[PDB]
């Protein structure tokens, strides 16, 4: 069938009219920031949140920067924590590009969203960001830390979009390998899971749908320069064996119909199912990649967030019984 | 890619099956009912609900039996109404086969679910059921009727699975033609939308996925014997023009990955998008058709109901929005 995009996503697809691969990453990031600040709709209907900037200090003196958002009037309430990893191909993206998505998730889920400002590539390479994210989850799951930011570590979930979905997936595999049972759910929004740039979705949507093959290649080349390293399952979790993926957290995998990453996201969901996990995998029709890193939120983006919230609410209900509490 | 079914759906798919197309419909129905009753789990973990049975007297002297379920302690609370059309290929299905699904929707959405026991085929043909379902929606939307069963007609949504998805869709189109503005949303769960038995999903899942191409042909044969009538958009709404499908109610279209009807459901969603409607279309991976007409509810079935409920709540909020 021929893809019929929804109006918003069509608009975005045609709007993308500049090659970021021709510029240095700092320039691209500054242009991105400007495109958010200069969007006249960027602040319209933006929910109000209580925001806190938090630094966690590692052993040697290094820092992980966390941005924590929560609904207003939750000052003495303990909330479920959502540790969020943003997309941007490991090279761009920020609390600003994902402000819309994060503020909406915060007030719809009534959760503390813990946004990890991880180190971007190429200034660092794989696996530095991954280790920062794992360290952030480990920090949040620790009882005294969770008390300090009024969240309930028994409801911790990881969530992320695109390259952030990759990070969510592999942080889960990694925590499993360290014998930790601290992540209760993973939400993967059109994740990067492999480096095969000739899957059918890659062929069909290689150009003119905002996220391009060219851009994916550029991202991978900055993140993992030496191609052999791409064989690590912590880079490309689709290459993992079924046994590698057993006993992972309850998962929601969301894919876009018109997206180069569609096939690998759906194949990763099939592998998670083979491995006996609790997996919900859904493809949304008529949308493209990138609806969650913009100044505004498409109608379908909003439906998707309502879905994610319903699923999170079920996840937390599952926990609450058999009690913790 | 090769389809990976989830365990529950795999087991359902692998099960010992009898060719229903070899038996008369009435026998199929009694056997179906028996299949629900003799399941020891059909009643275990079933939500408790307040149930009321209501008869509609149609203008032509025939009756529609309505089964209305709402949550306990809601006798004197006004609730949103969901008018529900069950699946079964227009030939089978009942308040019993969908009891599990309906009770769960009832307590999860905390809504009044109005289950239409419409007349089955071949005892009647197209379009008798469609006419009954439309009359049921008009009845609920009528203010004194809505007040009598404590529902808020400003939130009326239609919902249906399979052939019941078909009915939901076309009821909307019919209501549009009659200039009625009483449906605020439509939920189409892997709906029948066309009669092309040779789409890609029909070919790929023709056998061994519970719902078969054989069974669909049998269904269409009982529902619409005279093939000329299959050209009606009220039989196959996929055949409607884009202009025909304009300004329909806000829609949620859910398809199953391993299902013969997958392609036409998704094609109908694309047409609804082309026509400028508010449409959410989702394909759930690793499942088959028919998870909503059984004694139990699969894990994915449960997730899907949670999805629908979230979507319904957004629908109900959008409708009440201007009251501010």
């Amino acid at each position: 069938p021929t893809v019929k995009l929804k109006p918003y996503c069509q608009n975005i697809a045609d709007a993308a009219t500049i090659d970021s691969t021709q510029y240095p990453p700092e320039v691209v990031r500054k242009a991105e920031a400007a495109s958010i600040i200069d969007d006249p709709k960027a602040l319209e209907g933006l929910p109000d949140v209580y925001l806190e900037e938090k630094t966690i200090n590692r052993k040697n003196g290094s820092k992980i920067e966390l941005t924590i958002t929560r609904p207003l009037d939750t000052e003495n309430q303990v909330l479920p924590p959502i540790v969020f990893f943003h997309g941007g191909g490991w090279v761009v993206g920020s609390k600003l590009t994902h402000r819309r998505t994060v503020y909406e998730l915060t007030v719809r889920a009534r959760a503390a969203v813990i946004f990890v400002n991880y180190s971007l590539s190429p200034e660092v390479r794989f696996p530095t960001a991954l280790e920062e994210c794992l360290d952030a989850v480990v920090w949040v799951a620790k009882e005294e830390n969770a008390k300090s930011i009024n969240v309930d570590p028994t409801k911790l979930v990881v969530a992320g979009d695109s390259a952030g979905g990759n990070l969510s997936a592999v942080v889960c595999i990694r925590a499993k390998q360290l014998g930790l049972n601290i992540i209760k759910g993973q939400v993967l929004i059109y994740p990067v899971t492999d480096d095969n740039f000739e899957t059918d979705s890659y062929k069909q949507f290689a150009e003119n749908y905002y996220l391009t093959r060219k851009l994916m290649v550029w991202f991978f080349d900055h993140y993992i320069p030496d191609k052999k390293d791409r064989q690590s399952i912590f880079a490309c979790p689709l290459k993992a064996s079924i046994d590698d993926l057993r006993v992972l957290p309850r998962a929601l995998v969301i894919t876009a119909e018109a997206d180069v990453l569609r096939e690998e996201g759906e194949a990763y969901a099939r592998k998670l199912i083979e491995a006996g996990n609790d997996v919900t995998a859904v493809r949304y029709l008529g949308i493209i990649h990138g609806i969650f890193n913009l100044a505004t939120l498409s109608p379908t983006g909003s439906e998707i967030l309502d879905h994610i919230v319903a699923w999170l609410q079920k996840t937390w209900k599952l926990e609450h019984h058999h009690h913790h509490h």
